[PDB]
């Protein structure tokens, strides 16, 4: 019995209408072009053999207009002229005389922990694939991203407002990946210089493993539903000790109760006793719990409420 | 050490610029427009009440023109005149006076078990999500589709061509879906109309878990291998005893093997071993075999090779 429940990504095209490539002399990634500003990773301006310990403020100094060119090659092809060009944080702010047409509604956003986002994976300025990912509790996401891929780019949508919210930068030696918000800053404590970097310990969500318990109620299968209870703030106490985030209810999940009529506590409970084992049985498919699907994933996916 | 693999779908923004929403009547789904034609289930045709057993060709004679009612929403809407009506199997072609200005390069083809397509899940029109789905071997999809989503559409990509391979039709007791290739026929025995229906059994993808294990040891995950191998012949024998498909190697997986310089006989051994269990291993993060990973998958997403 298939759940109903996929990895789902928002339609990627009113983003694709933002993606430029961005070339610095030797190197080149991409970038997102709205209104009349071009974003990409300031390592841009980095020479191959100094990525482990750059100046940027420096190479910033050393930088023209004419030192970056950026070139629309999807839709209708554009060359873009630089007029002014500034840092923020991680993230190179380049100024263009031409504001993009195909601009969407949108603003900027951090996404945290546990939250899902959706990725427009490019290369050479070029959209090649999407797929969405939760923001790990240690600022990770678990991507596809090869060489020429910085400068893709993760976002949310409210209604027709995309909300951009990530910027790729690098990949951690565990295969893990991270980037950068719109306002420059590094998700968690990494830093965009090529180095090895403490990358730190992973938890289960717990707002999704419940969503996922949810997800499995709602198809039927409920077998590990108990009269037995656990209060958030003990399962909270528990959580500290086992590698799980605490649990923060929200109205979502909040639906989920009242279409299932399962309490929260009931499914606190049945974590803990997941955790040490399924015995067997399997939930969704799965001998291990799933913490991949939100909240927001189950009610639009299953119940079509947004 | 994650993988490095995603479900990764194509950008959709090519597709999403082709739905409409077809109205007949009170029934209401989404269809496909390209050059003067609007594609879409046939069944938008009958009534709610006659949906067990229809007489299809009976409902196209009595339909006009005028009984069809297509809309584009985005991007620039339009309201768009039906000027002939035909039937292809499962499929109605809708002639329209405008050709849609945005018609991608494409073609039609069907999609074989263990291929991996991208599907645009749509709602009246609008594009809603997107998600990548392998074809089972018992001719389902484990997709995400609620009411209203008939007609959204599934394809692949080589180059710049779009490969239309699905129009998404009903929802099986289990979960999982089916539909209809754009010759008209079913994937399939499958029939459109609301009777419930015999599905066939499912079975592992052999093809795609050995990719899967060329993935676990593209990532350093080798455990499993042994000098120990099964020819493909014997594999098969056993594969027809298992729940396994067939298994029938490809360029894609020959370019595995000599990268990860592990032969496919080897890793037909360890199919057999690894399905009688892992003995408490895991295998990227997962105790049982994956079939939802392409050899294509892994050449792309991990080593970079369209
Ligand atoms: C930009 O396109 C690129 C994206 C990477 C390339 C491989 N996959 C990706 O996602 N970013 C970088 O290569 C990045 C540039 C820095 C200046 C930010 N470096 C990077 O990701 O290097 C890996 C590290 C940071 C050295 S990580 O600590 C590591 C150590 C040892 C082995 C592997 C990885
Ligand atoms: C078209 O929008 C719609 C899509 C469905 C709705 C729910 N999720 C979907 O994917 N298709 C239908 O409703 C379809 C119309 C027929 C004329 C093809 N019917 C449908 O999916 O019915 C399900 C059956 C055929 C009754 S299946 O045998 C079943 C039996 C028992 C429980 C569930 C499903």
């Amino acid at each position: 019995h298939h759940s109903g429940l996929v990895k789902m990504s928002h339609p990627s095209g009113d983003v694709e209408a933002c993606m430029v490539q961005v070339t610095c002399g030797s190197m080149t990634l991409n970038g997102l072009w709205l209104d009349n500003t071009v974003w990409c990773p300031r390592h841009v301006m980095c020479p191959a053999d100094q990525l482990s310990d750059p100046n940027y403020d420096a190479l910033l100094i050393s930088m023209t207009n004419h030192s970056f060119s950026v070139q629309k090659h999807i839709g209708a092809p554009a060359n873009l002229r630089v007029v002014g060009h500034a840092m923020q944080g991680t993230l190179l702010k380049l100024t263009v005389d031409v504001a993009n047409p195909s601009t969407p509604a949108y603003t900027f956003t951090t996404v945290k922990p546990g939250a899902a986002f959706s990725v427009l994976a490019c290369y050479n300025g070029r959209p090649t694939g999407t797929f969405t990912v939760v923001m790990r509790p240690n600022y990770t996401i678990k991507g596809s991203f090869l060489c020429g891929s910085c400068g893709s780019v993760g976002y949310t949508k409210e209604g027709s407002v995309i909300n951009f919210c990530y910027m790729h930068q690098m990949e951690l030696a565990n295969g893990t990946h991270t980037g950068s918000a719109f306002d420059g800053t590094m998700y968690g404590a990494f830093m965009d210089k090529q180095v090895h970097q403490v990358q730190l310990t992973d938890k289960y969500c717990s707002v999704n493993v419940v969503a996922w318990l949810y997800a499995a109620i709602l198809n039927g299968c409920a077998w590990f539903v108990k009269p037995n209870r656990t209060s958030v703030v003990s399962f909270n106490e528990w959580a500290l000790a086992n590698q799980f985030t605490e649990f923060v209810g929200t109205q979502s999940v909040d639906m989920l109760a009242v279409k299932t009529g399962v309490a929260i506590e009931q499914l606190l409970y049945a974590i803990q006793q997941l955790y040490t084992g399924f015995q067997g049985k399997q939930i969704l498919g799965s001998t291990m719990l799933e913490d991949e699907f939100t909240p927001e994933d189950v009610n639009m996916q299953i119940m079509g409420v947004v």
